């Protein structure tokens, strides 16, 4: 994903 950008 975008926020967060940690995970997808």
């Amino acid at each position: 994903g975008l926020f967060p950008y940690g995970p997808d």
